[PDB]
């Protein structure tokens, strides 16, 4: 019942937009990417925050999409953006914590939208599950260095 | 003119909500307070995000509202929900001071925006957004990366 909850269709949305965000980003003025980032990730943060409790049931495992490669590929594509402006000491880089968030929210994404209601619940519980930690800390501050790249 | 922008109009309603939630803060348990705060703030930095250009008018000074005893007053209540989860290093700092920093820029814009007076309405929305930028921003995503450690990071820490 839950994956049928209106705060989790908001977030898949969001998620998406996000991951299509991320995935296009080539070449894209680092301005532009950085203003656009700062809007992307506190809604995203938000919408995971609304999220419902989910209970993982653990019994057939949810497809992984992310690999080395996709992964490897984003985070030099999104270092190029930010430049000279990706590093910051905490030394930390704002490529490899979106690449890192990219990662739960894509690998959850993929899965809710292949159809079988089981993993589409595990996914979600898996992604809920990494949010306090994980992508959910990388999230928070990540958007302390890019708040810097801009107004800093 | 931008006083009336969809977007103002948003910002305005999630500001009033933060204050309304910071000024109310006696009424509730620690865990209330950062569940929820963790759901305001992020709403509060996209919607800032999201204002239109304004350029000061001058003229005429907006009325302030938050006076040395209201800071004070307010931060020592947030102190003492929070209590020893106040304090994160990331050089100290204090939640508390934090969200009372933010509070006066946010509460001295919704207390003029509402006297109705065109002139004043858009200055003093200049001056958050301005602001925004120069220093309550940072505070707003450095507080959030700690309440999100109060919540959610392993206890039982040395």
């Amino acid at each position: 019942q839950v994956i049928f909850d209106k705060n989790v269709i908001e977030f898949v949305t969001v998620a998406a937009e996000f991951c299509a965000f991320l995935e296009r980003a080539e070449s894209m003025k680092r301005s532009t990417f950085v203003d656009t980032t700062l809007k992307i990730l506190p809604l995203l943060y938000l919408k995971a925050s609304m999220l419902p409790k989910c209970e993982m049931i653990g019994d057939e495992s949810p497809e992984t999409y992310v690999t080395e490669e996709i992964y490897e590929v984003l985070r030099i594509n999104l270092a190029s953006i930010l430049a000279e402006k990706d590093d910051y000491l905490e030394k930390k880089n704002i490529s490899e914590d979106l690449a890192d968030i990219y990662q739960d929210i894509k690998d959850f994404i993929f899965v809710f939208q292949l159809g079988l209601n089981e993993t589409m619940n595990d996914s979600l519980a898996i992604c809920q599950e990494n949010f306090g930690l994980l992508w959910g800390q990388k999230l928070v501050n990540t958007m302390r260095a890019l708040h810097d790249v801009k107004y800093s």
